[PDB]
């Protein structure tokens, strides 16, 4: 498990801050820690000014997809930073990944082996994390597959996307609007 599309100081950097938020979470260097113990230290301090603390604990708590897993490691922290740039707009990152994800289908899942139901689509729209590569998200789109990696040391304000090709995007929406998922006619005669 490591952060793609990153060079040796950006894999190096990114490591050691996924070290101190945990120590500064968990008050721990390693091991383990209770589900909603994590999701309640995250919440709080990776909330809005104006956000209610539930809703933070609500996004947080359906983005660690395990709903059943009891225990939380180091590793798991390391994924949800990876997904969504640095933490001081973590909340914004996912706000842009989901805005689109809730208004085109609801394609995107957290849940692990989200890739073992992925090859049992066909004409679908799929969207995961690529479990050892988790600042990767792997599209599967009727045409085909897409990868777009989210920079995790670059807030929301800067162009915190960067697809195959090596294009940079703004955000998930102007990303989304570049590369529509769906392309299907709407036009239509009118003899007025």
């Amino acid at each position: 498990m490591c952060i793609g599309n990153s060079t040796p100081n950006e894999q190096e950097t990114f490591r050691a801050k996924v070290d101190e938020i945990w120590f500064r979470l968990t008050q721990k260097t390693d091991g383990t820690v209770m589900r909603d113990f994590l999701i309640e230290k995250a919440a709080e301090y990776f909330k809005q000014p104006e956000q209610p603390k539930q809703n933070a604990i609500e996004v947080i708590s359906a983005i660690m997809a395990p709903q059943e897993e009891q225990t939380k490691s180091k590793a798991d922290l390391y994924k949800f930073l990876a997904m969504f740039g640095p933490y001081e707009t973590i909340m914004l990152k996912i706000a842009s990944l989901l805005l689109i994800s809730n208004n085109k289908g609801h394609w995107l899942t957290f849940d692990p082996q989200a890739e073992k139901n992925a090859n049992n689509q066909r004409d679908s729209i799929s969207g995961w994390f690529d479990q050892n590569e988790p600042n990767c998200l792997i599209l599967k789109t009727p045409t085909g597959i897409r990868k777009i990696w989210n920079k995790p040391l670059i807030e929301a304000t800067g162009q915190y996307l960067m697809d195959e090709n090596g294009e940079k995007y703004d955000s998930w929406d102007k990303y989304f609007e570049m590369k529509p998922i769906e392309t299907y006619l709407t036009a239509y005669p009118t003899f007025a």
